[PDB]
């Protein structure tokens, strides 16, 4: 396999199909990532998370350099090898999280600088030590370090810190470019920003392009702004960016959400939601999500959802998960969590047979029609 | 296969290795039983527990009724279809966990009324509900309902309570056999009381002796006397009890327990202490046991035991375990618990094979050697 090829393997409308090949696998596209804050996919091993369809996770680069820290996970022979998955892995590039989970942010043209929420600890980030973690912890796709635009945002701040973020995103094609062995092995993904601003977005797909990148991730999105104002801005963003390239949006979603996304040309996503609702009674079915908490599940014998392929719903009664929330045991979170990373992967899986048998929009409009029955 | 039959393949000294044959399965002994806390194994599918080697698992009658409640099973299909695990399941009789974890217990001679840790609600055990309770899981072995003389006991107390519970163990006798459903497929254990005392321990096999059961416990002990005391009375309790039926030493132990028990005749043990030290960090090892939180763990590749062939050996380093438990992930107690159930698994099997081969004095000796190396 080589570093890096993205193929388009069917289409409909601005929606794709295909596959993105890479030296540790092949990633099928419209694409779900599975999220592993510090270095698990929460509750599963990784052969669980395989077991559901899953191509690729998504390795958190702020948790990973407070704990267990970039450079012991280099000593002990990178992320891979450390958790056990050998498929490919996408490292965010950390600044997001120093903005939400940090004190004490300095920052500056330079980078950042702020206190771990777990010790006192002081830690820097910049685009070039954001790419040198990356590599550290031998990421496959390693993102861009940008600076995020909080929602809502002025038009003078979204220019601003979109500006800056284009500056950062040479930054980081340069220090990748200079390190031989990831260059030669990894991607780099760079970042489009500028809030809900056309001519923003338009100048950030420019800057990008012009630098060029292996793909492109539309950043800013799912901030607070609502399910309307994401598709409004996904209208008009994604046709800016590179139509051969992968189309990664960041941080979404919820299912009906990566539906719209992928009929607006989305590629890629990544959410805590299933894992995070999972341990929380939030399991999803076709017919909408459940809470699993709720007592009308005390009794209930049929699997979490009717067609559900997973090993969960072949083997247990919403009742025993009910039991098990209820009672706050480990094997509930298990459970929970495999069935919703499947249910995803399930999701994704009937997302690219409908494009590449040219029904997606029908299946789109199906999908609708039960989930929110 | 028959209701129950127990069969010795071979001794050494004190020490036997055989079988127990039930509907739902052989149990392989010396037998060391996974504990089942609200109907789940912590942390482990029941697959997983069947992979460690477990034959049977223990559930716990009191933490059942009171949530998600004997009937509400018993309607959901029994414990075992509830939870997923289809081979034996010995329950014990809720007794223990009344006085442990209960509140404003009022005891008397017809059995006794609690006040649930959890809710504010009251609850009743006696022989007969304990008997019915247990029939309502589908437990395949049945534990006797008993009175649990604490540590250390008066001489007057401890006959008190140990004709208690010869009374009480007549009581569930009866209760078992009047159950047809119950005295055709599910076996029944008496449990010796009697605290240190040769005398009382004798009148109580005896009198359970002249009762007749399937099995007989030992119980009282592990209430806190030390190893050398636990010794001393199994040495003359063993003996007592009918030597063709199996041993049951209820609630030991830690691994030289276990041999030291099963080097005075002792079938069968269940304890929370690998699943529970597991969570905690505790890893067994043919070495003596680690605690895996310690930091001169946080960069050493190997497993956490250079032996043991379970799954958690063969895929992850003690420095990913260490981190894993360090961030109270969920899988560190997954990991941590598979491993220490296996460890236990492993040396039940070291110990019916060396009895097998009449080299068990020889393999506790060198088990010593090294486990307190
Ligand atoms: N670096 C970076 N990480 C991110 N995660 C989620 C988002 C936006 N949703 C985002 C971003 O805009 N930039
Ligand atoms: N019913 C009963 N349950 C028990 N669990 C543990 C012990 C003693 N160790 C015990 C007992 O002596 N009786
Ligand atoms: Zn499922
Ligand atoms: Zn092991």
């Amino acid at each position: 396999r080589p570093r890096f090829s993205f193929s388009i393997a069917a289409r409909e409308g601005k929606a794709r199909t295909g596959t993105i090949e890479m030296k540790r696998g092949v990633i099928r596209t419209p694409a779900f990532m599975p999220v592993g804050t510090a270095a698990t996919v929460k509750a599963l091993k990784p052969e669980t998370v395989r077991a559901t369809g899953a191509d690729i996770i998504l390795g958190n680069t702020y948790h990973l350099m407070l704990r267990p820290g970039a450079e012991r996970i280099a000593k002990l022979g990178g992320l891979h090898s450390f958790m056990g998955w050998d498929r490919p892995i996408l490292t965010d590039s950390g600044g997001f999280q120093v903005m939400s989970l940090s004190s004490l942010t300095k920052q500056s043209e330079e980078g950042v600088t702020f206190k771990s929420h777990l010790d006192g600890s002081r830690h820097m980030l910049s685009p070039e030590r954001s790419i040198e973690i990356q590599h550290l912890l031998g990421s496959d796709i390693v993102m861009a370090f940008d600076e995020v635009t909080p929602y809502p945002a002025t038009p003078s701040r979204a220019a601003s810190s979109m500006e800056r973020s284009m500056r950062w995103a040479k930054r980081s094609r340069d220090a990748f470019d200079s390190r031989k062995e990831q260059a030669e092995n990894a991607a780099l993904f760079g970042i489009q920003q500028g809030s809900v601003f056309e001519n923003l977005r338009q100048q950030s797909a420019d800057a990008l392009a012009e630098i060029g990148f292996d793909g492109y991730a539309v950043g800013g999105l799912a901030g607070g702004e609502g399910q309307d104002e994401m598709f409004r801005v996904l209208d008009f963003s994604v046709p800016m960016l590179p139509d051969d390239k992968p189309h990664y949006l960041m941080g979404v979603g919820k299912p009906d959400d990566i539906v719209g996304a992928v009929e607006r040309g989305i590629d890629m996503f990544d959410c805590v939601l299933p894992t995070r609702s999972g341990r929380n009674g939030q399991a999803f079915t076709w017919d909408g999500p459940i809470n699993i908490r709720n007592a009308r599940f005390s009794e209930d014998l049929k699997p979490l959802d009717s067609e559900c392929h997973c090993a969960v719903c072949q083997k247990w009664s919403r009742a025993y998960i009910h039991h098990l929330i209820r009672a706050g045991e480990i094997l509930g979170a298990m459970l929970m969590t495999e069935h919703n990373i499947a249910f995803y992967q399930q999701l994704m899986q009937k997302i690219r047979d409908s494009i590449s048998e040219g029904r997606f929009s029908q299946f789109a409009q199906d999908f609708r029609a039960r989930y929110f029955a």
